């Protein structure tokens, strides 16, 4: 079932993932976007090194300026790849949310508040993911895993 690794963590949060993200694994993140929020990110990482900066297999980046959007990308050897921008974003300032990330064989599937939001094909073997980090202006109520 779901095994939360932490509640109301101080942001930025960087934690180690208890088990390998094998296809079928779910990542559940419940939080809230503060009214003065410009953006925030959830990064599935390979290690928690800050320098050199640890690779980010999956960069889930909601942005709030203008109409808003969600930028997804991958950071390999401290270099960002091709961005995959999703314009149909459900995130809003002053609103709560539950993010469910499904780890499939060839990609991540993300749904927010029960509604499908986006897909992102693996650019790095998901098996190299052992750390989860949450940065930016966002309040997190919980982070859990379903292996
Ligand atoms: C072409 C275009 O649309 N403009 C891009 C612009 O999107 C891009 O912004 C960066 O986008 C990546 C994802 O592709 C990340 O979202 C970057 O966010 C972070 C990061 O994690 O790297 C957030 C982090 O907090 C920032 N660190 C600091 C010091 O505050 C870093 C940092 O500012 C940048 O890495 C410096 O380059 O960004 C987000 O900045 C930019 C930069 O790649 O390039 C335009 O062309
Ligand atoms: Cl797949």
């Amino acid at each position: 079932n779901l095994q939360n690794i932490i509640y109301n963590p101080v942001i930025p949060f960087v934690g180690t993932i208890p088990d390998q993200l094998d296809p079928g694994t779910l990542i559940v993140i419940r939080g809230h976007v503060p009214s003065d929020a410009d953006r925030f990110q959830v990064d599935l990482q390979n290690g928690s090194s800050m320098k050199p900066r640890a690779d980010v297999a999956f960069h889930f980046n909601p942005r709030f300026k203008r109409a808003g959007c969600i930028v997804c990308n991958t950071l390999i050897n401290e270099k960002w790849g091709r961005e995959e921008i999703t314009y149909d974003t459900p995130f809003k300032r002053e609103k709560s949310f539950e993010i469910v990330i499904m780890v499939l064989k060839d990609k991540f599937q993300v749904a927010v508040n029960g509604k499908h939001t986006l897909l992102y094909g693996h650019r790095i073997g998901p098996e190299k993911i052992d750390t989860l980090g949450i940065y930016g202006k966002v309040n997190i109520h919980s982070i859990g895993f379903s292996f």
